[PDB]
């Protein structure tokens, strides 16, 4: 018998109870840190909610603190919720974020470590102006949240943006300030989209261009380009355009608002939201926290004692064409890499599934190649307006086709009775140009019943001709992030087999279609368990 099979390995995570929106990470004087949205009194979000605060010398191995950031003026009575750090000239942490009063209203709070002679940042205080901002004229007091980091702009002044709408309206609204303590809501929005509802934790950064690295937020010029996030409609969106401090202007690069339609980018196509990411000045990296709701029930929750996962920090940047955003697990995880297991030149037959052997299949890191010969078979389906989610969920692991379903089999049982397939398939239109299509089948993935399966898909912008198609796995129990092409379409699946209980995990590689497939190379790592040291009383 096993206990406590759902609890990741590797994956950041409270000891117990709910967590939510990861909060202000940040990399000061050597340590990074962390914190998020924490209920200290049940696994189910509630009235009351704290920032939960942790350290680690790398992004893997943690060390979880005494709460941070938790209500003790009357700008913030009921709740402290999400919101950004930003360290100024000075060396000095600034965080802000959003406070429910005792009115009941969103507001915008500032505070500071107090002792920063600790490397740990334990203790913070609140400032005595708060709340620093409050709702702008037409807004409900429950409409405007989720401030940002903030940056500097050349003429000396600072630039934030807080989520919420204006009549439903999703919007960035920005506020200017020269001490981060006086703050006014400049005239227009950074950005805004029409019907899309209160914009959640917004952020807004600068990608440098032909480069792989990140840039201090403050960074502006000719050779970089912003992306404007917010999420909205239960996930995470983004942008690629130009910013122009003078004006406070962004200029989409493709030139739309943001829609929620199959029209627009995410940072990642399955469970994923309210993203924050953060600048790594040690090893010139952006990086980027997300948390990982659950997708079992309620009750569930309740029973196990605990809810919400955060996803393995990825590193991120601009592809090299410019037109969207790559995501990486950040080298430190290589380290938790323990035996290897290999394969070369590897045929799958038609219908045939193979098993990778020796590896710690519940707890793993898989890397996958296929060469794919024999294109012009490709089946005939112009993907100009389809929508993958709706297509991985009709045609999913057991819908066989020319090329695809190929792929992996990830928290499978023995028997195959309940797996999880994270795969590909390739079409073609009718002049002749191909796509690629990568799906996560959690159709099967569990037997128990009132878990929520749906299927998770998206169109990898890769051309099928030239490169082969790539992908690596972070499994980890309960969560699986899916990387599609060195992180040009990357997926994280929530699944809860029951076997896990009794029985271990397998890992299987497949070809489910009626064409020939090889695996040019797999790579496959058993993945150690995390440090997670505890220093609170
Ligand atoms: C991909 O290849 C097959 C594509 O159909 C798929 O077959 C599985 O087995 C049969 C078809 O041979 C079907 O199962 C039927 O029987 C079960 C009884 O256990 C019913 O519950 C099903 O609803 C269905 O009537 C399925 O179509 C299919 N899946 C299973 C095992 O139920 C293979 O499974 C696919 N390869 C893998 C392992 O992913
Ligand atoms: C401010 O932070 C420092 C650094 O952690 C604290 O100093 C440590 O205090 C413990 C006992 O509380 C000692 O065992 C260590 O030797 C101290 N280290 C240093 C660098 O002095 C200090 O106590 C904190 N002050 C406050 C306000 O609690
Ligand atoms: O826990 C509160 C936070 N949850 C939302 C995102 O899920 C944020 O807008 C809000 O600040």
């Amino acid at each position: 018998q096993i206990e406590q099979p759902y609890r990741t390995g590797y994956h950041f995570q409270p000891p117990s109870n709910w967590m939510n929106d990861p909060n202000g990470p940040m990399l000061y004087q050597g340590v990074y840190h962390f914190f998020y949205q924490y209920n200290p009194y049940a696994a189910t979000f509630g009235d009351v909610i704290i920032w939960g605060h942790a350290v680690s010398y790398d992004l893997v191995n943690w060390i979880h603190l005494d709460p941070a950031i938790y209500p003790t003026q009357e700008a913030d009575s009921k709740s402290c919720w999400s919101g950004s750090a930003t360290i100024l000239p000075g060396n000095i942490p600034a965080m802000l974020y959003t406070g429910s009063d005792s009115k009941s209203r969103q507001v915008q709070d500032l505070a500071w470590p107090k002792n920063l002679s600790d490397p740990f940042l334990r203790e913070w205080v609140k400032h005595p102006k708060n709340p620093l901002i409050t709702p702008p004229e037409g807004v409900k007091d429950d409409c405007f949240r989720d401030p940002s980091t903030a940056w500097l702009g050349p003429d000396g002044v600072w630039r934030i943006v807080v989520g919420g709408d204006r009549d439903n309206n999703g919007m960035a609204f920005l506020y200017q300030s020269t001490d981060f303590v006086n703050w006014k809501r400049y005239d227009q929005p950074l950005s805004s989209a029409d019907a899309t509802g209160t914009w959640e934790c917004p952020d807004f950064y600068p990608v440098p261009l032909n480069s792989t690295n990140g840039l201090d937020t403050s960074v502006y010029g000719g050779s970089v380009r912003h992306v404007m996030k917010a999420g909205f409609e239960g996930h995470d969106w983004y942008t690629i355009g130009t910013y122009s401090p003078d004006r406070e202007n962004f200029l989409p690069q493709n030139g739309l608002s943001l829609t929620g339609s199959t029209l627009d980018l995410r940072y990642d196509y399955g469970q994923f939201y309210a993203s924050k990411s953060f600048f790594d000045d040690a090893k010139n990296r952006r990086v980027l926290w997300a948390w990982v709701p659950e997708t079992d029930s309620q009750a569930d929750d309740i029973e196990k004692g605990w809810a919400g996962l955060q996803s393995f920090p990825r590193a991120l940047w601009i592809d090299r064409n410019g037109k969207q955003l790559i995501q990486w697990p950040v080298e430190e995880i290589e380290e938790l890499r323990q035996n290897q297991v290999n394969l070369q030149n590897k045929n799958l037959k038609p219908g045939s599934v193979l098993e990778i052997h020796g590896i710690a299949a519940s707890q793993a890191d898989v890397t996958i190649s296929f060469k794919l010969e024999g294109l012009k078979e490709a089946e005939v389906l112009d993907t100009t307006l389809v929508d993958p989610q709706a297509l991985c969920n009709e045609r999913g692991a057991s819908s066989r086709g020319a090329l695809g379903p190929f792929g992996l089999l990830a928290m499978a049982s023995k028997d195959l009775k309940e797996q999880s397939a994270i795969f590909f398939r390739v079409f073609q239109n009718q002049l002749g140009r191909y796509s690629v299509l990568m799906c996560s089948d959690l159709s099967r993935s569990t037997v128990r019943s009132n878990i929520d399966t749906t299927s998770y898909g998206a169109f990898v912008d890769i051309d099928p001709r030239s490169e082969e198609i790539s992908l690596r796995n972070l499994i980890d129990h309960s969560i699986i992030e899916s990387f599609g092409a060195g992180g040009k379409t990357c997926i994280t699946s929530r699944i809860y087999p029951k076997f896990v209980n009794n029985e271990e995990a397998h890992l299987f590689v497949f070809n489910n279609g009626t064409q020939n497939v090889k695996i040019s190379e797999m790579s496959a790592w058993s993945m150690k368990n995390a440090k997670f040291v505890v220093d609170q009383s």
